[PDB]
C-alpha cells in the first residue's frame, strides 16, 4: 500500500506506511541552492541539517515548519513531496490516503495549510488527527477506555497537553514551547552569561549531551563559540547545572500547563490521573529530569512512552490501520 501517515513535525518528520510501519524519520529541513536567480532543492533531511550556520553564499537550509505549523508553504510542499517520493512503492499506481497530525491549538487557516499541502504534495485524501489523541495512541494509553488518560507530547514546535477518555478529547492545549524554544533558551544562556555566541547545532549538541530539567555540577562538555567582546573562537567549559539554569524557563512553562490541564480537569478524571499518572512523549520527553520536575511539582507519576519520538507516527499509523 502507499496509504502513509505523516508526523509532519517543526523539527523531525515521520512517515508510517499502511501495512509496514515507520518507514522513514528524517530531519524537517530543506537545502536551496541559489542558482541563476531562481532557487532549487538541493536536499532534504539530514544532509540539509547538517547544513545549518554552514552554508556557503548562494545557499541556504530552511525549516519550513514553525510552532508546530506550515510557515512556508512552498518549501514544506517540497519537502514533503520528497519524502513521499522517498517511500513510494514504485508497483502503485494510485495517489495515497494521508493522515497527519495536527497541533490541537492550531489555527483553520494551519489547519487548511496543511490539508492543502498534502494534497498540492499528491495526496488523494487528507485525513486530520490532534497530535495529543495520535501521541497518546501511540504510547498505548487506554484511549477508549471510560478512564481519564493524560499525554503530554513535548515536539519541536510545541508542546500538546491533553485529557482523553472514550476516543476524545476531555481537554487539550497546545504550549508553544519544546525543542527549538529549548535551543533557542540554550543560545540565550550562552550569550548572556558566558559572552558566547553559538550556533543551532552547538545548541542541540548541549541540550543532547548535558540537558537537564533540573540540577544534578554533574557532567561537563567543552562548546566552541565566538567570543562576543573579541569576535575570536572562544572554548568553554559547561555543566549540567548551568544546563538547567538555560532550560529553567522553557521547563517552567511547560510544567506550568501540566498544572493548568490538571486544574480544568473534572474530579473523576482528575482521580484517574492521579492514580496511572502522566504520560510524556515526544523528543522533548528526553530531556533528563523533565519526568521527575513533571513528578515533583504536580505529586502526580509522570512516565516516559516507549520510544516517545515516534508515539505521534505510530498512533497516526493505528488510525491508518
Amino acid at each position: 500500500s502507499n496509504d502513509i501517515a505523516i508526523d509532519l513535525g517543526t523539527a523531525n518528520t515521520l512517515i508510517y506506511q499502511k501495512g509496514k510501519g515507520i518507514v522513514l524519520n528524517e530531519p524537517s529541513v530543506v537545502a536551496l541552492r541559489n542558482v541563476g536567480g531562481r532557487k532549487v532543492v538541493h536536499a532534504v533531511g539530514i544532509e540539509a541539517k547538517q547544513m545549518l550556520g554552514r552554508t556557503p553564499g548562494h545557499m541556504e537550509a530552511i525549516r519550513p515548519m514553525r510552532d508546530g505549523v506550515i510557515a512556508d508553504f512552498e518549501v514544506a510542499e517540497e519537502m514533503i513531496k520528497y519524502f513521499i517520493r522517498k517511500v513510494h512503492n514504485r508497483k502503485g499506481f494510485v495517489n495515497p490516503k494521508v493522515i497527519v497530525c495536527v497541533p490541537s491549538g492550531a489555527t483553520a487557516v494551519e489547519r487548511r495549510a496543511i490539508n492543502d499541502s498534502c494534497l498540492n504534495a499528491g495526496a488523494r485524501r487528507v485525513g486530520l488527527i490532534d497530535e495529543p489523541m495520535a501521541a497518546a495512541i501511540g504510547a498505548g494509553l487506554p484511549i477508549h477506555e471510560p478512564t481519564g488518560s493524560m499525554v503530554v507530547d513535548i515536539g519541536g514546535g510545541t508542546t500538546e497537553v491533553a485529557v482523553l477518555s472514550l476516543s476524545g478529547i476531555v481537554y487539550s492545549r497546545s504550549v508553544r514551547v519544546g525543542g527549538d524554544k529549548m535551543d533557542e533558551a540554550i543560545i540565550s544562556y550562552m550569550r548572556r552569561h558566558h559572552n558566547l555566541l553559538i550556533g543551532e547545532t552547538t545548541a542541540e549538541r548541549i541540550k543532547k549531551e548535558i540537558g537537564t530539567a533540573r540540577a544534578p555540577e554533574g557532567l561537563s562538555i567543552d562548546v566552541k563559540g565566538r567570543d562576543l567582546m573579541q569576535g575570536v573562537p572562544r572554548e568553554v567549559r559547561i555543566s549540567e547545572k548551568q544546563a538547567a539554569d538555560a532550560l529553567a524557563e522553557p521547563v517552567g512553562q511547560i510544567v506550568e500547563a501540566v498544572k493548568v490541564a490538571l486544574e480544568a480537569t473534572p474530579p473523576e478524571l482528575a482521580s484517574d490521573i492521579a492514580d496511572k499518572g502522566i504520560m510524556l512523549t515526544g523528543g522533548g520527553a528526553l530531556l533528563r529530569g523533565l519526568d521527575a520536575e513533571i513528578r515533583d511539582h504536580t505529586g502526580l507519576p509522570v512516565t516516559v512512552a516507549d520510544d516517545p519520538l515516534s508515539c505521534v507516527a505510530l498512533g497516526c499509523g493505528k488510525v491508518l490501520e
